[PDB]
């Protein structure tokens, strides 16, 4: 019985049993964050353990928790200082109490009042606040609220920003602690109901059916829950509340031998910063993973739809806010499906003309946060190729456009804006390639002068230079020299005499933009440079630490890396910083289109020759 | 009846009566190219007319003609000093010469007998020749040899190259000019025959099928040939034999108006440089379009394998060496293909749960050039974004590796090497962007400074600069800052009154690495910069010029650049650089996975809102 499979709703549920046997879940007691520990290096006697943030409703010092849900036990308990160490994660229950409070507020209804908008109808965004120049905000848990004008139940608020208009709130104590109103905007019309036949027209009846279907099932194996087997690949499917999919050894059946290619995959931080001076949205940054979490929010997706053809769904169990367990019912979706042509070539010598098609493995889950709708997709590919691709769609974040224009902000509809920003990933890759000796490579291209050995001047090379330490390990990308990232095993040759190797192609987007100074790069520094590599640690799991909301620099990659550990055949860790920079287009307005980002990571002299020989005809 | 439409078998053969009647094609005489030329600026009375470059075995000069079919006359006929404008593509005729003049060569005959090689298993790859230090060549056609041993009729030759060794040869005198045998190299012994079961090893039989059909038929509609109408999009595909697919008339049916996009797109030359300074390849440099023409080796494509799906094909038809039609069977597919999530959003506030799947339309084509097959594929999405991939593929170019390694060849196989080179597009794309009156910016990324205006330094911008002149319109990708160039309308403005524009996003690998003083660098001077614009003219068809073959410097790009003429709100040309630079992996052999390259461009205000959202529910 496999050491990483899915929590199930009963371990949910002995967590929140033990935690109540031993007084840690009292009534007053909320759930903010939990999900099952990876086992330790070398663990393959059974041990699942479970990792607890346990907030207190009544402004007791929350705790982090550790339980082992085998033996009944709690492993530890300790109390958080959250001024300190940050704030818990966002509590979905808190969403709708900024709102609320607010709507109470003489302030508020005053800055409603100065712009003619009913109360009934004014929708707040509870939008984490960070850390910038409010002193009585250390130690208390805020939110900023950002109001939109919803005039009726199934019209899209997005469309009609209040601007000039943000309070601050905290949902603990239940108090509104800051209202500004810097002056009326006017708040835009125009209606961005994307549903509504007189914005859509006349549906297209144009499009005929497309169909894929698999009259023999699908060509991978799901086993114990959640192990995938396909086309030599070899992997566990997790889910974590924070993360989303989390994939487990990742591996290549090559002939006999099962060869590992990495630990751990995840996408372990995202965050979106907002590039608009205004102070109304100047101090916005999401960190969808790390506050919000965004595996909680996964959609339950439907057949035929979010995902097409011969579908095997996965529905993992999270906590709820009191210990009990609730499914996100089809939330995971797996699927192969044809990729083109994986090779071709009609020889005139030998008279031979051979095609083979390729195709890929998908896992995808797709999460919902406010206005964001993000689709986290990977790929395992015939040839050896490893891919990560995000999807980002949704309703754009709006504000008023100024008369005049902006250098910050796009106009989508008249008078209504849309702010610059980005939207950036970490993946962390715990590699293991060929096993856990690793190290990893810069390769750049060189070009050489004309002269003495290259007369004609065609010559051109590459380099490689070996990242030995953590110091020298934080990499910036050069697309103008085709910079890549290669990870190797020193220990593991091909038959060539080779290092086995893994070789890392970004796609080169700008890292974060904010200005070095920036609370911003502080608290998302792993998002200024495009690849770090650490030393390995059980406690080194997020490029921000472990509580992000409301925490200023001081953990994460900085810290890590600042130990300065050898990295040249170890068990090393590649997080590779990816985005995009939004400039918003009125073809995005009112609902956008999917636009994405990613990376992949191809073999390097992994394998002995192709490892796609033995794919049939078709 | 459609000016655009593809070549009919009954136009060749009629160019063919006209030429004959004209006294141009006689016995001596053989076609080495023949395309239907694109109607005037301005012309929609019918005339097809077409284009011939006209070789003559007897060593007599070549001739380009221009024919009008309509008519049955010689519009011109002018004879060529190939010294001077260059050598006529290469014939497929002289494929098989340069082997056999050589197998009765005693200088070559020697060179094999040193090697223990029999001469009847000896191939010999024709290359060009390009344009060196050798003055005897100047004004002759000259093709480079280079020997593979194969051992029996269906092995890869491939696998056995015989390196120390190239010749020279006349094709038209029919003479061997040099033979050059720098010394032996072991010949690798491998084989590389990737049908071999004991090669393959058993077959795979885990691959389940995947049926992708269309019980109604495909949602585009062919008429008159070869125009398309799909999802609002409109366009012709046509052929020739040098570019192989063009699209012309590129325009999308917004509302009640068909909005042009871009005129013409093509592939209009593509570079493979090779970067070992050994002198036994240092000057290959394969123009697959400009010397070889990829149009005329377009594989017939069949069913279920090379394009699955519903595919409707169109089967092109060319002129052979003699004037006579051959269909290229099969030769393009066109289909359309399901393309995940378009658009989605959750809405917590409204309650509206929203999901629509996209699409493309593809059109595509395979070609051959010797051990190298290229796919060539553009896409049509529902959201407006046209794409264009390469998919490179085939057998790769070796050599023997030298014992001690090299810092310009990888090894694959013992003793058997691959010289590292790029593969370099040029795109041709004549806009229309809602009509000619175009213009280009250059769009950067702008950071700014934490201080007065922006205190949280989290603000950033960009910036646009018009290219106003072909002398500032020869740009470089810079990736750090998201360079990206719109192509905008000044004229035509969207409902927010800003220039409708397409954004065109580039991959930025590396561009041309040989040394600035070289001859491939003067030859293809196009693949040193990212971005060209020109102002348009009839006869600026190729960024190589119109005769490659043995040309050195002097023609294409730089040359029309040098006119300074206006560009700003004129009718314009990008031509686009994009590349691989491949420096070859164990995995590439003995037979090479895909690898891909491309761009796309995507609406930038086109429209006045998200143009899909009349796309149905599925
Ligand atoms: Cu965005
Ligand atoms: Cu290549
Ligand atoms: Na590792
Ligand atoms: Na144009």
């Amino acid at each position: 019985a496999s050491p990483f499979r899915l929590a199930s709703a009963g371990e949910i549920s002995e967590v929140q049993g033990i935690l109540r046997t031993a007084g840690l879940l009292g009534p007053e007691k909320r759930i903010a964050y939990l999900g099952v520990l990876d086992p330790a290096r070398g663990a393959g006697a059974e041990d699942r353990r479970f990792r607890v943030f346990i907030h207190d409703v009544s402004g007791a010092r929350p705790q982090e928790v550790t339980v082992s849900v085998t033996n009944g036990t709690v492993i530890s308990a300790v109390e958080l200082d959250t001024a300190a160490t940050g704030e818990l994660p966002v509590l979905e229950e808190e969403f709708e109490v900024v709102e609320q409070l607010l709507a109470t507020d003489e302030r508020w209804l005053k800055a409603l009042a100065a712009r003619n908008l009913d109360v009934s109808k004014v929708r707040v965004a509870p939008l984490s606040a960070g850390v910038f120049e409010y002193a009585e905000e250390r130690g208390r848990r805020i939110l900023r609220g950002l109001a939109f004008v919803q005039d009726f139940p199934e019209d899209s608020a997005w469309a009609h920003p209040v601007d000039g208009l943000v309070a601050y709130v905290d949902v603990v104590s239940k108090e509104v602690t800051r209202v500004i109103d810097t002056g009326v905007f006017p708040v835009p019309a125009e209606h961005g109901n994307y549903t509504d036949p007189e914005l859509t027209g006349p549906l297209r009846t144009t499009q005929k059916p497309i169909s894929i279907t698999q009259p023999e099932g699908p060509s991978f194996t799901v086993t114990g829950g959640n192990h995938i087997e396909w086309e030599k690949w070899s992997l566990d499917v997790g889910f974590d509340v924070r993360e989303g999919v989390v994939l487990h050894n990742i591996a290549f059946r090559d002939g006999d031998r099962l060869r590992p290619i990495i630990n751990r995959a995840s996408i372990a931080e995202m965050v979106v910063p907002y590039g608009d001076p205004s102070p109304i949205r100047s101090w916005q940054n999401y960190f969808d993973t790390g506050e919000y979490l965004v595996g909680q929010y996964a959609n339950s997706l439907e057949l035929g739809c979010d995902c097409l053809g011969d579908i095997t769904y996965l529905s993992p169990v999270i906590s709820d806010a009191f210990g009990n367990p609730r499914e996100i019912r089809n939330g995971i979706c797996m699927h192969e499906e044809d990729w083109g042509i994986l090779a071709k070539h009609s020889d005139l010598w030998s008279g031979i003309n051979y095609t083979r098609r390729n195709r890929r493995m998908v896992i995808s889950f797709f999460t919902t946060i406010g206005n964001y709708d993000y689709g986290f997709y990977w790929y395992l590919y015939l040839d050896g190729t490893i891919e990560f691709e995000a999807k980002a769609t949704g309703v754009v974040f709006t504000s008023a456009f100024p008369e005049g224009g902006s250098d910050n902000i796009s106009q989508l509809a008249p008078g209504l804006g849309a702010p610059f920003h980005q939207h950036i990933f970490s993946a962390r890759l715990d590699m293991a390639i060929d096993g856990f000796t690793n190290r990893v490579e810069e390769e750049d291209v060189v070009r050489q002068t004309m002269g003495p050995g290259n007369e004609r001047g065609n010559a051109f090379s590459r380099k490689r230079t070996v990242l030995t330490r953590e110091s020298e390990a934080v990499r910036e990308a050069d697309a103008r020299t085709g910079r890549t990232w290669i990870i190797s095993n020193p220990e593991s040759k091909n038959r060539l005499n080779e290092p086995v190797g893994y070789k890392l192609h970004a796609h080169n987007q700008p890292t974060l933009l904010a200005d070095p100074g920036s609370s911003i790069a502080r608290r998302a520094a792993f998002a200024t440079k495009d690849l770090w590599v650490t030393r390995y640690a059980d406690d080194e799991r997020y490029p921000t630490g472990d509580f992000v909301n409301q925490h200023s620099g001081g953990a994460g990659l900085p810290s890590y890396i600042a130990q300065d550990r050898d990295i040249d055949g170890q068990d090393i860790v590649v997080w590779h910083t990816f985005g995009l920079t939004h400039f918003p287009r009125v073809e995005d307005w009112p609902i956008m289109p999917v636009d994405t980002v990613g990376f992949k990571l191809r073999p390097e002299g992994f394998f002995d020759r192709s490892p796609v020989l033995d794919v049939p005809a078709n």
